C-alpha cells in the first residue's frame, strides 16, 4: 500500500539528549504507521531502527530542505555554519547528492515515504530473527512504489530506478554522518560554546 | 609474492580500462571525466567482479588471478567482519537470485557511470549514460525473467551494500591485509638480512 | 540509563571547566582560545583521568561504574580497551604516576598550541612551557633516582593522542555503557502508544 | 655517542612503479635502523615489528625535516607543492604536516642529531604489539632520550626547555601518522599522477 506510507510521512548542554530523544521518537511513531512493521518481532523492530535511524533522518531533512538554498531545515542551518563546525564536506554531499537531486526531479512525499520504508525494511541488518520477512516487506514497498510512479509519472519511465539509485548516496552519506558525528555537531555545536562561556 | 601483488594490480587496472572503453559512449566523454569515473569506481567495480566470481565457491572469494581466499584466512588477518559482509550482503544475495553476467555487467556500468563523482565536467552526460544502461537492464530483466517482476529493483538494491562494503574495504585496507600481511614480514626480513 | 549518561556528561564537562579555570593563566587567555583548548582537549583530558583512576582495578576501567575488559570485547571495542590498559593504565601503575604528575600532563594537553583557530598560539605554547618546566622541577626533586622520569611522562602523550582519536572513531564511550540503554530506549518508544 | 644517530641520519605498470618507490623508501629506512646502536642486536621478529609499527611516523619525520628548506611544500628528490596535495584530495593532512611539524622544526631550528634521536625514540616504541621483550625496547628508548637531553643541555644550554619541546612534537607526529594511514597519504602522493598518466592511455 502507498496511501498508508504517505499518511505516515504527513503525520544542561549534553541534554541535547532530549532533542535527540524527541527526534528518534518521531522516527519510531512513523515506523509504527508503516504497514506490517509492528507485526515484526520487537527485537527485529529495534534492529531495523538501530540500522536505519541515520539514513531515515537524513532522508527526512534532505527532503524538507528542498524549500531552501545552500542550507538544510531541521530550524535553518546554512552551509557556511556547517563548514565552520568542521563538517563542510558532509553537508555539501547532502546538498549535491540528495537535496538538489530531490529538487530537480520534484520527489513528492509518497516517494520519500516509500524510499524511507525500503531503508527501514533492510534485510541486511545484523541479528534479524527473520531477514526473509523483512526482505518480503521491502519487496511489497518497492513493488507499490513502481505502481505509484508508473501511474503518477507515466511520461517519466525512468523515475522508479532514479529514486532507488539515490539510496547508495544515502548509504555513504549515512556512514560519513556517523563517522563525523554530524547530527550532534549540528544541534550541539553552539549550545556547547554558549555553555563553556560560563567560564566568564 | 609482493612483486606478484603489484603486477596483479597493474593487470587488474588494465583489464578495468579495456572493459570501460568497450562500454558504449564511455570513450565519447571528456578524458578528465573518464579518469574521474574509473578512479571513483575501481573499488566497487573490482568487489562486484570477485563477489560474482565467488558464487562458485563456499565461504570464500575468488580473485581474478586465480587466488582462492577462505574466511578462516580473512578472520586470521583481522578483516573477518568485512569478509563476512562481502559473503552475506553480495556473494550469497547474487547466488540466491542467480544474478547472471549480463546483470553484473549492467550494474558495473551503472557504478562506472556515477554522476556524483567529484570534479566531473558534465555530470548530466554521465547521468544520461547511466539512464541508458539501467533502462537497458530493466528491458533485459522484464524479458528474461518476466515471472520475477521485482528482479530489476532487487539488482539496483544491491548497490547500497556495494557502496558501504566499498568504503569499509578502503578503510580497513581489505586487499592488502588479505594477501599482503606475511609478504610484508618476508619483505622486511629480506631487507634486514641483506647487507 | 540514557538520562544518567547525559547527566554524567554534563557533570564531567562542568568539573572540566572548573578545573581549567583553576590552572594559572588559563582564564587570562582570550575566551575564544579557552573554548578551543577545552573543545580540542576534553577527549584526552577525560581518558587521562579515568586511566589514572583505573590504577586501583585489574583488567578494568573506573568511570562510579566499573567496566571489565570481557564486556568491552563483547561490545566489539576490545582492541581500543586493551590499548587503554597496556599503553596508559598499566604504564601509570608500573611507574606509580602520582596525581601531581597527572595534573601537569593534563595541563600540558589543555595548553595545546596546535589547536585550530587559536588567536595566539605563541601564548598557549608559553603557558605549556611553564607547566612542563614546573613538572620537570617536581620529578627531579621527588624522583632524583629516576633521572628519565620526566621524559617517560611526556612520552605517554603520543599514546594518549592515538587512543584519543581511536576512542572518537569507534565511539568508545557510547558502545561501552550505551549499548542496551539504547535497545531499552527504543523498546520504551515502541510499546508507548 | 649521539654521533652514531646523526651518523645514521646523514646516510606502463603504474602500481609496480609505486611499489618500487615504496620498496626503495622502506629499504633506506631499514639501512638507517641497522646503524642505530643496539637495534640489530634485537630479535629479528622484534626488528620487523618496530619497523612495521614505525615506518609511517619515521618517513613523515624525515621529509618534514627535509622540507625546512622549502615554502608551502615538502621534499621527498621530487618537491610536492600544497596545490598538488589539495588536488590529490589530501590537502588537510598536508597542511597539518606544514603547520604542526615543518614550521615548528624551522622555528626552533631542529638540527639533524635531534631529528635522529626523535626518530630513534619512535623506532624504539615498546608499545608495539607482539614484541618478544618490550622491556629491552623501553631500555633502548631510555638510552636514546637520556642521550638527547645530554646533547640539548650542552649545545643549547640557553634553551633549558628545548628537550621537552622536541619530545612534545611526537604527539603531532602520532596523529598525522594515523591520518596518513587512514587517507593512504604516501601512495596517493607518489602514485597520484603516474595513475592519471597511465589511464590517459585512452586512444
Ligand atoms: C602490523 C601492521 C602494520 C600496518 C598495517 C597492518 C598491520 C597488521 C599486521 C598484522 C599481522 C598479523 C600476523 O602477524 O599474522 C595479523 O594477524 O594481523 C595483522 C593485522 C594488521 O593490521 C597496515 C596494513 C594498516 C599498514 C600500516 C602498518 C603500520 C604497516
Amino acid at each position: 500500500p502507498v496511501e498508508r506510507i504517505l499518511e505516515a510521512e504527513l503525520a544542561p548542554v549534553t541534554n541535547i539528549c532530549q532533542a535527540a530523544d524527541k527526534q528518534l521518537f518521531t522516527l519510531v511513531e512513523w515506523a509504527k504507521r508503516i504497514p506490517h512493521f509492528s507485526e515484526l518481532p520487537l527485537d527485529d523492530q529495534v534492529i531495523l531502527l538501530r540500522a536505519g535511524w541515520n539514513e531515515l533522518l537524513i532522508a527526512s531533512f534532505s527532503h524538507r530542505s528542498i524549500a531552501v538554498k545552500d542550507g538544510i531545515l531541521l530550524l535553518h542551518v546554512h552551509r557556511n555554519s556547517a563548514h565552520s563546525a568542521g563538517v563542510g564536506a558532509i553537508f555539501d554531499r547532502v546538498l549535491t547528492e540528495l537535496v538538489s537531486k530531490m529538487r530537480d526531479m520534484q520527489m513528492d512525499k509518497t516517494e520519500l515515504g516509500c524510499l524511507r520504508a525500503i531503508v527501514l525494511f533492510n534485510p541486511d541488518s545484523k541479528g534479524l530473527s527473520n531477514p526473509a520477512e523483512v526482505e518480503a516487506l521491502r519487496e511489497k514497498v518497492y513493488a507499490s512504489l513502481e505502481a505509484y510512479c508508473k501511474h503518477k509519472y507515466p511520461e517519466q519511465p525512468g523515475r522508479f530506478a532514479k529514486l532507488l539509485l539515490r539510496l547508495p548516496a544515502l548509504r555513504s552519506i549515512g556512514l560519513k554522518c556517523l563517522e563525523h558525528l554530524f547530527f550532534f555537531k549540528l544541534i550541539g555545536d553552539t549550545p556547547i560554546d554558549t555553555f563553556l562561556m560560563e567560564m566568564l
